[PDB]
Formats: structure tokens, sequence, C-alpha cells
């Protein structure tokens, strides 16, 4: 695995992939808010994220209110977007359907 950051352009294409996700304004880093029918739903989807996490040892930074999850994801070693953000992203997008 490319441990690296992203190029901004790099970080476009690779959004690609990745439905509902989007670069943060003036930030290097990615996001996406979950909406799910309710608090038990969402709470499933961050239990399932959270083993995911400790596999990687890559943890997202995340807010919840009842149904909603938004999760925004950079890597703290590499001060940016990296794979490990693209394949969290990516899991998270498997997890929630």
């Amino acid at each position: 695995m490319a441990r690296n950051r992203l190029t901004e352009s790099e970080m476009n294409e690779a959004l690609r992939a990745l439905d509902g996700w989007q670069k943060v304004d003036g930030r290097e880093a990615i996001t996406r808010s979950f909406k799910f029918k309710d608090f038990s739903t969402a709470f499933g989807f961050m239990a399932q994220a959270a083993l995911y996490a400790e596999k990687l040892d890559h943890h997202p930074e995340w807010f919840n209110a009842y149904n909603r999850v938004d999760v925004t994801l950079a890597t703290h070693s590499e001060n940016g977007v990296t794979e490990l953000d693209i394949k969290m992203a990516r899991k998270m997008n498997a997890i929630a359907g």
C-alpha cells in the first residue's frame, strides 16, 4: 500500500468512485454525511466502521446525532489524504449500502 498523501487531482479522481464523498472545503480531507432511518441503524454502521478502524489502525473524525453520521477522513501522519482514507470511505460506503 502506498502510504503517501494524494495531490488535489488524485484526490478528485479518487472521489469519483466514492459516492457521496467530497473534499472538505479548505482542508486536506474528505467527507460524507450519512443519513440512516434511525439511531439503531446509524449505530450499527458506526459499530462496523469502528471494527475496520481498528483493523487499519486508522480512525475517523465523526459526528452522530440520532440518525445522522457525518464523517471526515484524513491521515495525520502524512498530513493529508492517503489510501487509508480511500479504503475507509470505500468500506463505509459498503457498510451503509
